[PDB]
């Protein structure tokens, strides 16, 4: 679970680089702007995002960045095809990015899908108080059941609606008249007496008869299959109404259920409440050293409608360099190099999800004491797992267990970069003159001192 080697083909300044790399904190140093290139851009392209022409070499077709840890590569193409590859064939990007993303972590604004979105913004905290977290999953996920049984009743709804109507119309029709078998074989019996002898009752029996009639052309034919066809609507209308009185018992659980999942969003909200105020404090701590005082941090919650899919209250970071700043989004506003420092301190202070992170533009703004803590952190990082920079800075630089030099090459007829590996004494001689100016033996001692 580490990078092992790299091969990039026709990147800027690069024409092909096949770098045999260990783990540790690997410092790079030299052509700063090369380095740049080399482990941001790259690695970058190799975690997916914008693939801008830009980074294709300057009088090349196309350029390559394979990795090895599995083995994927990014090819951009200036003829507009390019393609993406994992391990074996042609993947796709999203699948790059979901891949690599477990992998690699550069941090920058393209730190935004590792330590900084919504999920793992709230993962930081959630992980404090997980009873409450699990109750919400478990309230959320019973919901959900709530829901998908709740649904058929909408199907059911349309057409049964109007079926009942029917039936019930139809039901009501016969009921209101009321008919009884072996009725019209006497009925026409007495009509024949009436009408042969020839008023009250008459015009009352005839209009039974006709009655009889009509419903039995209704539901009949028999007088005996209207009633019949009766109780047979009956049957069914009282079968679709328990389904319907059911159905709205259940949706009335289901708002209960809602309810619920409402008080165990509230405990969990206050545990996070509770849980703000010593995470915090844990971060400035060492966060205010590494240069940059007087910063404030803080956590707010949104009350989002709805249960949503992580928590009814969105979990916001707010943060202010400046004693004026007056707070605001971590990234995306008030950014550049301080994020990738307090990416730093949040990364030793909590723990490493990737083999290996890289921190971009750390190294400005800054210096001495301040420098020497940000150093001595990568330190404490590199410990746990792969760290990679581009540092100008002499401590940063020896504090790195490995250290690669990025020179300048040139091969005719054009003018490369040109990265190598550092032997020892060559190294000491390298930082020395990274540390004021070329060799001195003052620079010597120094360097040595700091390397111990």
């Amino acid at each position: 679970p580490r990078l092992s080697r790299l091969e990039i083909r026709n990147l800027a300044t690069i024409t092909q680089l096949e770098l045999e790399l260990g783990g540790g904190f690997c410092a790079f140093t030299g052509e700063t702007g090369a380095g740049k290139s080399i482990i941001v851009d790259a690695l970058g392209l190799l975690l997916g995002g914008r693939a801008n022409h830009d980074l294709i070499r300057s009088g090349e077709k196309e350029l390559l960045v394979t990795g090895f840890w599995d083995s994927a590569s990014r090819r951009l193409s200036s003829a507009g095809r390019g393609a993406a590859r994992l391990s074996g064939e042609v993947v796709s990007v999203r699948e790059l990015q979901e891949w690599a993303q477990g992998r690699l972590t550069i941090h920058w604004q393209h730190s935004a899908v590792s330590l900084l979105s919504p999920a793992n913004q709230r993962g930081l905290l959630d992980r404090r108080v997980t009873k409450e977290a699990q109750a919400y999953a478990a309230a959320h996920a019973a919901w959900r059941e709530a829901v998908s049984r709740l649904e058929r009743l909408q199907a059911s709804q349309r057409e049964r609606a109007r079926q009942i109507d029917l039936l019930a119309f139809q039901v009501q029709e016969i009921s209101e008249v009321s008919p009884d078998p072996g009725e019209e074989e006497g009925l026409n019996t007495e009509l024949s007496r009436l009408s042969n002898l020839h008023p009250e009752a008459l015009d009352r029996v005839e209009a039974r008869l006709s009655a009889l009639s009509k419903l039995k052309n209704k539901y009949g034919p028999t007088l005996e299959d209207v009633v019949e066809f009766g109780a047979q609507a009956a049957e069914e209308l009282a079968g679709l109404e328990e389904d319907e009185r059911d159905a709205g018992s259940l949706q009335a659980d289901v708002d209960a259920l809602h309810a619920e999942l409402l008080k165990v969003g509230q405990a969990l909200d206050a545990a996070r409440e509770r849980e703000a105020e010593p995470l915090v404090d844990s971060l400035l701590a060492v966060i205010r050293e590494l240069g940059m005082p007087h910063a404030r941090m803080e956590f707010a919650l949104s009350a989002l409608a709805e249960p949503a899919a992580y928590g009814l209250s969105d979990v916001l970071l707010r943060f202010s360099a400046n004693p004026g700043e007056e707070l605001g989004p971590l990234s995306d506003v008030a950014s550049g190099g301080e994020l990738s420092r307090v990416m730093l301190a949040v990364s030793t202070v909590l723990g490493a999800d990737t083999p290996s992170v890289v921190f971009d533009e750390v190294d400005a703004g800054i210096g001495g004491a301040a420098a020497i803590a940000v150093a001595e952190q990568l330190s404490r990082l590199a410990d746990t797992r792969q760290v990679l920079v581009v540092t100008h800075l002499a401590q940063i630089a020896a504090r790195a267990h490995h250290h690669y030099k990025v020179e300048k090459q040139v091969e005719d007829g054009r003018t490369v970069s040109h990265v190598r590996l550092l032997t020892g004494d060559e190294r000491l001689e390298e930082i020395a003159r990274m540390l004021s100016g070329n060799t001195s033996e003052a620079a010597l001692e120094h360097a040595r001192e700091l390397l111990a």
